[PDB]
């Protein structure tokens, strides 16, 4: 597993 | 204190 982030500005594991 | 990230691509608190 690894850390996941999403950026839409606004920015948040699996 | 906050979570800080830097993006230069590659992407890492105080």
């Amino acid at each position: 597993a690894a850390i996941i982030g999403l950026m839409v500005a606004k920015f948040x594991y699996k």
